[PDB]
Order: C-alpha cells, then sequence, then structure tokens
C-alpha cells in the first residue's frame, strides 16, 4: 500500500488521466490551428507555465514577506520579495513612491479588494458603462437586475462614449461627477480602441476629491514596452490582470501610492494611506494564502516584460493593429472610434445588415476567435451590433502585418457568409440561423473552406508553450 | 526581432528566470529535507502538477459548460463538465439532489460567494469564533476593528466552545440563535480536531428557518474516502478548499442542493433555491474568467481521490496523528479538547513554561516547519500559547506511525532547546530570546546536529511530485 | 378691511366647524364619565392646552436659539431658551453637565433621531423585547417580517424578562451583550411594574463600551417629582415624551451630556460627544420648524412640574397604585412581577380561565378604559392573557385612596361578568364573544348596572381642562 | 392638596406662567405690527387653533380607524375618518383611486416615512438641488459632510435649474436618470417660482420605472382652491405639510394611489401597492400615538378649503404675487426666472450690486420679514445672491394688491437704504455693514424712516387669529 500510493502521486498525467491528458492534447491543437482574435486572450510562455506547474504551489505562506503566519517561508519570501522588485521594476517605479501586492488571485477580485480597502460599503464609485467597453468588475445594473455584486456592496453610475464621435465623453463624466460624487473613479476599459486622457481623469478626481484608480488589465504590457503612456503617471491605484496583454499568469497586481503625498496649507505632512488598507483588504480581508506557484510564475513574466524582445513585441501588436484596421475600413467597415491606439478594433456591423451573434457564430465555426460586442447606435445589449478583434495572441505566434492583412480577409469572407445565412435564414431569432447554418450544406461546404485556409495559415506559425513534434494530434 | 522572440516564449525556465529556477530547487530541497508539519499544507501529484502548467491557462471562458460569452470552449467545456462530476462522483452525491460549482479561485472568496447569493448585504450570519478554532472567513471584529471583510457585508455573531470540554457548545448556540435571528450558520473550523454534531446542528438551522453552510476545507479528503461521517449528510451548502486534506491544486468548490426540498402544507412542493444564485455570485458577481489550469488539476485530484490507494493514505494520516498524540502524551504534553478526532493536534503549551514563538523559531532553524497556534486559555492574540501540527504532508511521503513517534521525538528535543535558550535569555520578549538563540556556539552546534537528525531521517523517504535525480541541489 | 374671507379666519369653531365641535364635546362627556385606566394616558391642564393653541404655531424657525435662519423669532427664541432653562431645572440638572433639545416631536422619532445622531446605520442596538414590556420605537422584529422601522436602519436585538420572576433579566442581557456587541442600550419600558436597575446597565455599557440610553415616558413625571430613582444618575442620553407621567403636552425631550466626559484611567481629556450630533440629528437631520405652540405648551407644563401640589400628585400616583395592587390581590387577583413600584399593574387573567381581550372588550361597553397585554405563559401575541391598568389619569381628576379600591371592584365586576358572557358563548372565537355580550339580553342587564356604577363614581370629581358647566352633553 | 393640583390643572395660563402668557402677547404685537413676505409662513384661524387647543390631545389611539390597539377611541375614529373625507374631498379625489394618511407629524417626516415605506434603505432619490429650491428633506449633502438623514438612509443624486431660464432642466433631468436610475424622483421645491411640469417627470419615472413623489408642501392650498394645475393628475404620492398655502394646523399629510393600476397586457390585474407600505411605516414603523388634537385642527383646516371664500384667497395669492412682481420688474428687480406662477418671487439683489444678507438685515431691522435665498449662479452659498418673498401672510390678513405695490416699494427703500450702508462699510466683510448700519445714527434714523410706515400700514389690517381689543401691547 505505502510505496504504490507515493507512485501514484509521481506518475505522469499521461499514465494516471488518459482522459484530462487528451482533453489538454486537443486544446494543443485547437490553439495550434486556430485564429485567436480575442483581445483579452494570450499564449503564456513555457518558462511561466513550468513555474506555474512547480511545487511552490505546495506552500501555505499566510502574510506578507517577513511578517508571515507560518514557518518555513524563505524561499517563498525570495520569490515574493523578487516578484514585487520586478513588478516596481517593470513599470519604472520609484519603491518609496509606490508599493505593489501581488497576492491577488485575477482581475475582479483585485478590483473588489481595492473598493473594500478604500471605500466604506455604499460609498460611490464612477466607471466606464459596460456596453461601452468597461468591465463587470466596475459595476453593472440592468433595468431590472444587479449583475455585478460591486453594484451590490456599492453605489455605481456608468460614463458613457460620445455616440456620434466613439471616444470617452470626458465633458458629461465631469458634469455627471459634480452631480453623483464618487469617492473613486476608474479609467480602464476591456472593449475601448483608444489610450485614456489620464490628465483630465486626474483633474477630475482631484476637484471632486476622488481616487483614481486605473484598470490596465488590458494595455499592461503595452505600458510595461513604454509604447503606450504610463498610467502610473496620474492614477492613486492601478490594478491589472498578469494574463492579457502582460502575457503572464492568470493572476492580479495592486499597485498603490506610498510615502508623502503633499505638503498640505498649515505645513505638515499628507501621507498617502493605500498600502496598509489594501494588504489588510486583500489578506486577512478577502483571501487567505497566497498561490506561490502563481507568484513565481508572475515573477518570470515580470522578468521577460522588461527585456527588448518584449518591447520588439508589443510594438508589433501595435503597427499589426494599425495595419489591421486599415485593412478593415478599406474593405468597408465601420470601427468605432474610427480606429485604434491599441491591440485592439471594435467593428460596428450596423451599417452591412447583421449583428455581431451572427458573425460570432460563423467566425467560430470557421475556428476564428472573436466575441460579439455592444456598439453605439444599439436599441438593445441582448442584441449586439458588433465584433470585438485583437492582435496580441498571434502577433505571440510571429504574425506580422501582411499576416493581419489576410485574417482581415478571412473576416471579411465570414462576415459575407452570415451575410448570405441571414438572408436564406428560415426564421429570425438565433436558434433559426444556426437551424439554417447546419440544415444548409452550400454554407457549410463554405464554413469548411475559410476553416482549411485559417488552419493552412495558422499552423505554419510555432506553436508557443509546447513543442509541434511531441503534440498528440499532428493531423 | 521577427522571429527572435517565438524562441524566447519556448525557452525553459533555466535559461529564462535562473534566479527563480533556483529559487524553485532550494524550496524542492527544503520539501525533501524537511518535516513539513504544517496540517493546512501537504503534496500535490506531477499529474496535478503537469495539467496546473498547461496552455489550459489560455483560453478565457466567462460562464458555465454550454452558456459561454466566447466561442472555442468544446475541450475547456469537457474539462470542467469532468471535473463537476468527478466532484460529485468523490463525495458519493445524486448528481439530481447535489450541484458543484468548481470556478471559485480560494475558499475565502467561496464562503463570500455563498454569503452574496444568499443572503442581501448586513443580513445576519453565526459561525464559530476566531481564537477557538474558527477560519477568517467566518467573520471575526475584536473591541476594535473589523478584520475580516464579511463582517463588513454582513453582520455577524459567533458561537464558542464549552471553555472546560473543548467541544462545541451547542445549547448556548441555541439560544443565542433564537434571539440573534441569523439567515445563514456556518459548521466549520481550522484549529478543531475534532467532527461536528451535524445533526443537531440540522435541527436550529430547521428551528431557526436558517441555511446550513459546512466549511469542510480541513477534512475534505477525510469525507471523500469516508472516514468521517458526510457533512452531507445534513448540510444545504458545502463549501471546501482543494489544496489541503483533498490533495489537489489550489482551489475552492461550492456544492448546494437543488431540485426538490419539501413539500408545503397548500400541497405544493418547494424546490431548492441555491444553484442560480450561487452560480451567479460566483460570475459574474464576483469573479471574471475561469482559471481553467486549476480546474483541469481538480479533476485529476478529484479522479485520484475515488480510488482504494487515496483512502489507505487518508486512514494512514487518521493513524500517524493518534500514534503522534500518544507518542506527544508519553512525552508529557497537553492537546486541546483532550485529544484529536483527524488529522491534526494542538499542543497546549501554556504549561511546559513557553510560548508558540520560541519553539516554532528554534523548529524552523531544525528544519520542522510547524506554526504558532493560539489555545484557549492564552494571554492575548500575537503572544501564542500552543503549537498546531498535522501528519497529511509528511504522510504523503510514506511516513508510517513509528516515523511519526520519532518526529514527536525531535520535535520534544526542540521543545526542550528552545526552554534552555529562553531560560537563559537575560530578557524576557521575543527579540531577546532570538538574539541569545543564534550569538551561541552551544546551542547553535545543538541547532545543527537536531537539524542533521531531520535531515536523514527526511532524506530517505521518496520525493513528491518530481525526481530526486534531477535536484540541483543534493547534499 | 378689503376682503371676501378673514371673515371665517377669526369666526370660533362656531360654525366654522359644528361637526368637529360636536365631537370635541362628545370626547368631553367621555372624558368626564369614565374610568381612564390606559396607563400612558393623562389629561393635560388648561394652561398648557391654551399655549398649544396659541398664535405660536404661526412662526417657522428653523435652527436653534440665537442660531436660525429666519428672523422674527426673539419671542419664539425666548420660549426655547425658557423651555430649555425649565427641562434642566424640573430634572435638577447642572446645565453645564446636561443639554436638552426640546424640538423633537414625538417619543418614537426622538429614539430614531439618538440613534441616527450617535450610530451608523446598520450598527447594534439592544432594548426590552416589546412583547416583555419594550416599545416598537427599541426595535421590534417577528419570525417574517421588521416591524418597526429602528429595525429596518439598525441591527436590533432584544433582552427579555425572567418569566419567573416578572423582573428584567439583567444576567441574560449582560451574557447576549457580550456575544452581540451593541452600540447602544435602552434601558425603558411602557408594560414593565417595577424600576430599572440603572447602575447595573451603566456597568453593562462601560464593559461593553456602549451607550447607555434611558427611555422615561413612562416614569417622566415620577422623576421630575423625584419620587422613583433618577436615570440621570447613569445615562448617557434620556429621552422622553411629554405627554405621559409628565402630564404636558404631545412632544418629547432629548436630553444628553456635555462638557468632560472623564480625566479617564488611560491617558487624555475625553469630553462627551452628544449635544453636536443630537442637535444637527434633530434639525437639519429628520425634521423642519419646530413647533413652536407645543414648545410653550411644554415650557407650562415644565414649570408646573416643579410645584409642590406637583410633588404631592405624582406621591399620590404611586399610593394609589400600591393601594389598587393590594385591592386587587386581595380580590384574588395576581400581577406579574407580583407587585408594582410604580404607575401600573399587569393583571394576569390566566388563572381566573378568561383573556385579555374579552376582559377589555366588556370594560369598554362599561366606560373602563384598560388595554390587553401580553403575560409570561402566554402562547401567542394575537391571544393576550393579561390586562395593564394605571393610576395618572384618574388620579389628576383626583383620585385618592378608596377610589382605586372601587375602581378594583368595578374591575372585578367587568372579570366575573365577562367569565358568565364566555360560558354563554356558542363558539371560541371573540366575534362570538361580542355577538353574546350584545346580543344576549341577560348580560345587557348588568352591563347597564356596571356602567351606571362607573359613571355615578367618575362624575363626582372634576373635569380637567374644561368646564362642566358649559359641556353640550352633560347628561 | 388635592385640591391643589386639581386648580393648578384649571387655572388659565395668564395666571400659571405669566412669563409664557408674556411671550405670546409680544409675538402677537410682532404678528400685528409687520410686514409677513417669509412664503412658508401664515396666519392659521381661531378655528383650527380651539381644535388643536383641545382635550383631543389626552386620548392615545396607536392604529387606524375601526383596528385601533386601545378602546375608548369611537370619538376620536370620528374625527380621524371626517380629516381622510374632507382631505380626499378639498382635493376633488375619487377616494377608490386615492388613499390619504393624516397622521404624519410634520413635512419632512412624511417624505422620510413615504421612502421608508416604498424603498429599502439606500436605494436611489432624485429631487431639486437645494440651493435652487428644493428641501432638505429630499437630501442634502456638502462636499464634507451629509446634512439632511435622507442622505444617510438613502443615495441622493440632485438635478439642477437652467441656471439662465430659472426654469428646471427637465433634459438634464432625464439624462442624469438613465444613469442614476433612480427609484423615486421628488417633483416638489420651497423657493421655486414655476408650477411643475408634471405630465414631463411622469413621462421621466414611467420610462425608469421610477415613482413620482410630488411635495405640494408650498402649493398646497392653490391646489385645493384649482387656481394651478393639479399634481394629483400625475404623482403615483402626494406630500404636503397642513401649516403652508393651505393654512391649517403644524402637521402633513401622505395622498398616495390604490387599487386597480393597470391590465398587465398579459390578462392579469396588476393593483396599486402603496396604501399598506405607507400606513405601516408611518405606524407602527416611525411614528406612536397620532395627535389627535392637530387631526381635529386639520379637519377643520380642510373644511375651510373647500369653502369659496378660501378659492377666492388663493385666487387673491395668486393675483396678489403677479402684481408684486409686475412692481418689482417695473423698480429695476431681477426676478429668477423672469416672474412668477405661483405665491413667491425669488429676486437676485446681485444685478443691483448688493447680496442677500445685507438686505435681509435691514429689512429685518423695519420689520419686513423676508429670507435671504441662493439664486441660480451663486459664487457657493453661505454668502446668498437673493431675497425670497410671499403673498400668503399678509394675503390672509387682506393685502389687496395696491397693497402690495407699498410693500414692492419699502422693499425697494429698505434695498436702497442698505446700498447707501454698503457704500460707506469702511470693509466689505458682514461685520463692517452691520457695523455702519448702527452706528451712524444717519441710517439708523432712516431705518425709522420705513418701520413706522411698514408698521402704521400693517397696523391698519385685521389680527388674525386673535382681536385687536383683548391685546396686551396695544402701544
Ligand atoms: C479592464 C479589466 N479589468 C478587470 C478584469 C478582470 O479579469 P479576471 O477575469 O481575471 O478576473 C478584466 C478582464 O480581464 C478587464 O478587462
Ligand atoms: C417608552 C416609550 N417610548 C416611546 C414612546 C412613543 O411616544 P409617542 O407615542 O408620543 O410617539 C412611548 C409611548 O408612550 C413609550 O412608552
Ligand atoms: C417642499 C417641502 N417639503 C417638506 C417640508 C417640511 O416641513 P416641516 O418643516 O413641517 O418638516 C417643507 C417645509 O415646509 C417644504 O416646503
Amino acid at each position: 500500500s505505502r510505496v504504490k500510493w507515493t507512485k501514484q502521486l509521481n506518475a505522469p498525467l499521461e499514465e494516471i488521466d488518459p482522459e484530462i491528458a487528451d482533453i489538454i492534447e486537443l486544446e494543443k491543437a485547437r490553439q495550434w490551428k486556430g485564429f485567436e482574435l480575442i483581445p483579452s486572450e494570450n499564449f503564456t510562455s513555457l518558462s511561466v507555465m513550468q513555474a506555474v506547474g512547480s511545487v511552490m504551489t505546495n506552500k501555505y505562506s499566510e502574510g506578507y514577506p517577513g511578517a508571515r503566519y507560518y514557518g518555513g517561508n524563505e524561499y517563498i519570501d525570495m520569490a515574493e520579495r523578487l516578484c514585487q522588485k520586478r513588478a516596481l521594476e517593470a513599470f519604472n517605479l520609484d519603491p518609496s513612491k509606490w508599493g505593489v501586492n501581488v497576492q491577488s488571485l485575477s482581475g475582479s477580485p483585485a478590483n473588489f479588494q481595492v473598493y473594500t480597502a478604500l471605500l466604506k460599503p455604499h460609498e460611490r464609485i464612477m466607471a466606464l458603462d459596460l456596453p461601452h467597453g468597461g468591465h463587470l468588475s466596475h459595476g453593472y445594473q440592468t433595468d431590472t437586475k444587479k449583475i455585478s455584486a460591486v453594484s451590490i456592496f456599492f453605489e455605481t453610475m456608468p460614463y458613457r462614449l460620445d455616440e456620434s464621435t466613439g471616444y470617452i465623453d470626458y465633458e458629461q463624466m465631469e458634469k455627471s461627477a459634480v452631480l453623483f460624487r464618487p469617492k473613486l473613479i476608474v479609467a480602464g476599459a476591456s472593449a475601448y480602441a483608444r489610450v485614456y486622457d489620464y490628465a483630465r481623469m486626474r483633474k477630475v478626481c482631484d476637484k471632486q476629491k476622488a481616487i483614481l484608480l486605473a484598470d490596465m488589465a488590458h494595455i499592461s504590457g503595452l505600458v510595461a514596452a513604454g509604447v503606450v503612456p504610463s498610467p502610473f503617471e496620474y492614477a492613486d491605484v492601478v490594478t491589472t490582470t498578469t494574463h492579457k496583454s502582460l502575457r503572464g499568469p492568470r493572476g492580479a497586481m495592486i499597485f498603490f501610492r506610498k510615502g508623502l503625498k503633499e505638503i498640505n496649507k498649515k505645513g505638515e505632512e499628507v501621507m498617502y494611506d493605500f498600502e496598509d488598507k489594501i494588504n489588510q483588504a486583500v489578506f486577512p480581508g478577502l483571501q487567505g494564502g497566497p498561490h506561490n506557484h502563481t507568484i513565481a510564475g508572475l515573477a518570470v513574466a515580470l522578468k521577460q516584460a522588461t527585456t527588448p524582445e518584449y518591447k520588439a513585441y508589443q510594438e508589433q501588436v501595435l503597427a499589426n493593429c494599425k495595419r489591421f484596421s486599415q485593412s478593415l475600413i478599406e474593405r468597408g467597415y465601420s470601427l468605432v472610434s474610427g480606429g485604434t491606439d491599441n491591440h485592439l478594433v471594435l467593428v460596428n456591423l450596423r451599417d452591412k445588415g447583421i449583428d455581431g451573434s451572427r458573425v460570432e457564430k460563423v467566425m467560430e465555426l470557421a475556428h476564428i476567435a472573436a466575441n460579439k460586442n455592444t456598439v453605439p447606435g444599439d436599441v438593445s445589449a441582448m442584441v449586439p451590433g458588433g465584433i470585438r478583434m485583437g492582435t496580441p495572441a498571434l502577433t505571440s505566434r510571429g504574425f506580422l502585418e501582411e499576416d493581419f492583412v489576410k485574417v482581415a480577409e478571412l473576416f471579411d469572407a465570414s462576415v459575407k457568409l452570415a451575410l448570405k445565412i441571414k438572408a436564406a435564414s428560415s426564421g429570425t431569432k438565433l436558434k433559426d440561423f444556426v437551424a439554417t447554418m447546419n440544415g444548409d450544406e452550400k454554407f457549410q461546404s463554405e464554413i469548411k473552406k475559410i476553416r482549411g485556409e485559417v488552419e493552412e495559415y495558422a499552423k505554419q506559425f510555432p506553436t508557443i508553450g509546447f513543442e509541434k513534434e511531441t503534440m498528440k494530434y499532428k493531423n
């Protein structure tokens, strides 16, 4: 019995669980053969994945470096201190001006921890509306329901895009803010094509005596590589995920100002007051022990984020996206805001006579990952009139500009085939669209032709995180 | 720079971050050479670690199987459905009576998601107090501050131990419940060495029209092996972590009743109301994209947890703990509650003339990782009067029983040397103890030879999750 | 002078409203003919009613004396300052240790304003349970619904009587307070025959670092005459109505500590922090303009409360109650707590085989105003087994020594006739009892006899606030 | 001494309390000698004062007519039922579509009871901003502090006037409402010279699924005489004081929709859901026993409100205000909105090169009661730019129109004297203005240049509620 269970523990994945090993091999094939245009998705390095799947997952280390509750954390302390040092180092942060918490398990909980730390329950947040490019962790309630728990435990009011220009309406946000008296404002989007006017946000915030939180989840990589202006120039607190633009493990970081804020009008020192509160909201407030395996992975990701290879990659992300937007517009498409400053494009399909659900379904059965997105001009939010697409994943594969021109041509083909399926559709709901899409074989023929072109094009490019040879699904 | 970054993506961790690779090798040596006594720690299988370190981390899959926001989740859906199937199977649960959520990132958020799903903000919870054996996710407030976030967003009142027996006082709890009118009662603890009376707690909850939440974080593996009564016999909602007794990756699960609750007196049948609320509280309520790599790992952990080797291992952790308790009684130490029914022994060190701090410091010097603890009888919070120690970690490596007697003997040697240092310290606070402990040349000699004995006993057993051979740190 | 109205503004209640003039004359006859035994009732002086009926009602005077919004409040300021001075004088209070707010419109809002001033929303209050003798303005919730709004905006838990003695159970109060951690404890009852142990309440509040609020609405007159221990000996804040035992107009007062709290056995100088908070919670917090007509009336009532006639009256209220309790016990009745220390008695009718509802109905048919009251042993709130009666009202009319012996005799007659009507009832519900009582002529004869005895007795005594000579309904 | 205390209760006010009798006689003289222009003020009839000063104050009657806790309420039930009937009649309301609660003690608590009945704590209210003509009981918070407890227990956001036009900006309210998602919107004002566009606010509330509360405190009289559009045409709930434009005693009423709301177009009848909630929020929720003396007074006021001479008086209030505004404009004053629809004008004194504080001080020393008021465009409040003036009080005394031309002329004289004192003001701060105004016998003798004119003009008019002959201070 005694050595049998020891061998069960050291047996590899292929011997103990063939079905999970096989699901992973299938997913490897799907990542190899597919166009990944979902801008929140990326391919994480083998280095990061080896650290994430290490024995660091075994150690319980409640607390912080040099103030832990459990013993035997000398090496875990080394890893977490190195992670903090490299985090401040990646975004060019003076350690006496800025502090960082790397224990946050993911983006949504990271924001909730900031709100719990800095706000009393029911205090007021403004953030970019979800159907306008905001995240659920900013707050969201419909006409009918509280969707995000941020809206349950705090009072949230959205600020919206200018419907005609597709940029954030800062004139309506400032007016809104004088009336609503928010204690914190979130500068951070998921589905926004442009760069925040952090200077204007800081002005609105210190007039309204408000906290400036930046959610740079979507662009964190870009600001580590200096290709887009750093929110750390103006923000009081910056949160991010570690796994999007930044391309590390699934996790989060909370940066905050520390040290001296200013001298006030009586000559006394005003000290920043976010470190203790954020650190305590994370633990023992809302989390327990940290995930030291993901902290090790994040430390490796942050070392990669400071290299010239990384800077090259993210200026490529930007250039690929500029050329992608040019191709999309020249093919006869409307972008909201009419271009991009970053890693994504939001296509407004309203003028082509089809919405985002039908286009997304056709694109997916052709192995091109996009996601339906609401657009300015949408009457509903349940019926999205747009499609969101991004570069970072395929660019990580080594896609360059010509390659995104081919992907735009295949997207054009997908939209036109989706228009043909809508014309021939035997109904008006989404189920009838999918019915005629899989009840006519002309459309299934053209779907497989598009899929075939996508797979032949994608397979030419390197696999990230594993080697093509030792795969299980080569054909 | 065209293909020059692809190799940086696929390079090994040793050639990527040599400093993190080295820190991991140090921690591997520490796990191999060390007496791991921390009862919330364990050694996870290579199969789990390989799945956690896979490319499953790359996919965004907001939502649930067959109802995701993004497409291309065929394989992620397979993994999550298999995880749910194996979760229900590991605890012998009728899929028509019990449902499971496997997306919860950790234990504290899992409980908070149950509260957010089933209670309005500021509704009332009863739970086991913290300094008697509770967890922070149950709530805690002293005369000064709200520490755990749960006491911020909900109204919490504790139930206490019978101060002479060391079991839960089921009467003071019933009385205080009639007065406090709680909406939910939490059964489950950390530093509590006994198993609960679920039947009486179901009776109290039925009387007070209250929700029975069982937190089985500390005993989850023990419940899956059938060696202790299943809380699923009487509980409405069961939360657990996946990392400790269950021996899987760092995560959590929420189980909830579904289907028929009872038939009301008007003839109508009433259905449970937990599934939709809990699933929505988890996402889109408080979390974002699921961590599919940890879900894959958890699926393989749960498959291991159904096997006879696993049942043998859990009966072994129980037997090792019984022998450890007896071997400590022979030395002459006090166990709080007068013994143990499970995997942990909380030694009551007050009546030996030394605290938890000094013994833990010396044990960490000797590569014997345990943790300071407060028992009923202490003087304050951070002056601890107990040591908590657990079998599951060392038992994972093949510790048998007589091996835990040698562990008890070396712990006795550690506490005796700690007494020798405390009596000879010129001062009375922890600082004078630590000063005199490592400016000695006599006690430092005894510490190095104890550590030598510890390493000699430890290194004999197999390394769990990696091979002894390619350890970059041999001796 | 240049008008089509003014005619109706200076016309008496004459033909301006014959129906209301008539209803007032009816109520005057009812106050003359009847036994008023409801212990919260009293007869107000003519001087108070004349001040309440003055043109002081016309002035808007938001704010406080010398700190008002509007001009022309020099005389209103005189009246409010005089009211405050006489309030502090009527309870023998040093103006440098106590302050008073006389703008609170009634008892329930007065308590709510104290909570709003001193507690954040959802902070914790303890108070005497309503079916055990508490008030709704202290909090009340059933198994299904929040009844009092104090329970909506604050978290309330009750303390109970010892159902064996009939006194407040201070032991279970102290215990449940240790668990519940209240910010404020209310010492105040309605249906309670005994005096508060303010010393023990002070000790509990000092232990829990909690605010002692005494709600002396029922005994304020008794406290003003000094014939009962003063809650100002121990309380942080004292609230009262102005219209019960104190015998003024319908209103309320909030008294609070001001100046030094204690040089404190641990450091700095602590000042009482209640004045500004309470004054601001009253206005501009929860009320608008003060009712200066009611404040003038209250000033007259407080002047009367300092006279020897008034002291005689209150010691008479106490003596009448002692003799009334003796007569009730000598006629075979059970009193809750077995007697009284104050102005009322709770008769426990359970041993006489009849409930409070049937006895109250029969007493009302006889023009004896009392009210059903729950007693220990009562299963539910719907069917009370006791009767509450008190002496302030009829004592105001000059009921002396043996007059409450006649009250006891006529109550005994009502109980015995009620038992006869219960025996002859066809059904078990109160509707069948009332049907028999009005529609069975046997009982009609004895009803007329006791009503006659009641009226012939009451009519002999002086009318309070009007002349018998000018009564539209004199016979 | 039972003959004493009896006599003390029946002694008149002039005998018991000469000091209060004297203060009332002083206030009578002040009501006789002066121009009352504060538009929230009025002179109550002797009829309602005699009912308010009646023995109805003595009866406790918690509950509602036909459902009281205490017996002996047959005549109080008559008065409350008559009050309800006459309330619904005086506003021409179908008793099967509207119900009324007449127990509410005053305006501020009446609104708080509506919020407590119809909203959960922390739910959202929109109301007219306080410096734009709103009331504190609709919510108010500054940069630093929460002023009204409505803003403590509920989440409040204001809507503003158009700063150029002086009408409510209904566009900006609709926009704000989309973003802020209010559960209730308040159509109601205290310093707003126009009638609400109730139809537009019905449209906004129907769009936002929001409750329309009208607060007609200032215009209830005008609505009762039918000389302005009735908010009941559109509101879900109407609140009012009883003591301003309506001219009754100090109290409040809550009207609400009851019965059928609409057919849900699925077949079902949906019923209005206000009556039970509001009635329970008033009692037992936030109040105790009703003030039956005030309810009797209100019944008399409501009977007067249905007479032709009442309609004449309210038509007169309107005509007097039109002529007052015309006189002010022909004398070169700036009125916010350029005129009036109702009983008041808000004069913008900044166009004459002075503020509201200086003009108010000079007017008060001349016995012209007005009040400083924020005009839209003020550089903050604290020093307001306007004076608020109204016609109901002096119109009650019989001021006809030519009389308000004299009022306008004497106000103009007061403003010009204040300008002369500002010219001589050595400094700019208000203390130097008061110093110059008192210490400069040129200005002191011109102040008596009016006051004398004002006093002679006021003395020529009838005293309301008392007799010129029986007055004490007749010289
Ligand atoms: C702007 C922004 N903030 C926060 C998050 C939260 O991410 P997660 O799903 O890891 O919780 C996201 C999503 O990735 C995001 O786009
Ligand atoms: C102790 C106590 N508090 C508060 C109140 C409420 O006073 P009111 O009915 O004037 O609102 C009462 C009623 O008499 C009372 O007895
Ligand atoms: C619009 C409005 N609401 C509420 C109130 C509150 O009145 P009170 O001072 O009687 O509380 C007023 C004042 O008269 C008012 O004008």
